[PDB]
């Protein structure tokens, strides 16, 4: 309809925005500083 | 709880604020100015 916003714009009159590109920004999360232990064991309660 | 302040803070919104670290500041306590005497004997009384 109208309002409405394209993005190709292929040999036809029109305005259209590409997506927002965002790839110079490319950082990481894996948050190095964290630390947790796992082990094995008998208790008395829990699921087995 | 609440009131209670954490100090990873890892990936995830919150506030938490490190130990303090107070490794700068280390001193050593060994009062140089100090001398005790050590002996063997015999005597009349005490713990042989």
């Amino acid at each position: 309809s109208q309002y409405s916003i394209q993005q190709s714009l292929g040999n036809a009159s029109g305005v259209a925005v590409s997506p927002i590109n965002a790839d110079a920004t490319l950082s990481t999360g894996v948050a190095l500083n964290s630390s947790l232990w796992a082990g094995i064991g008998v208790f008395a309660r829990g699921k087995p």
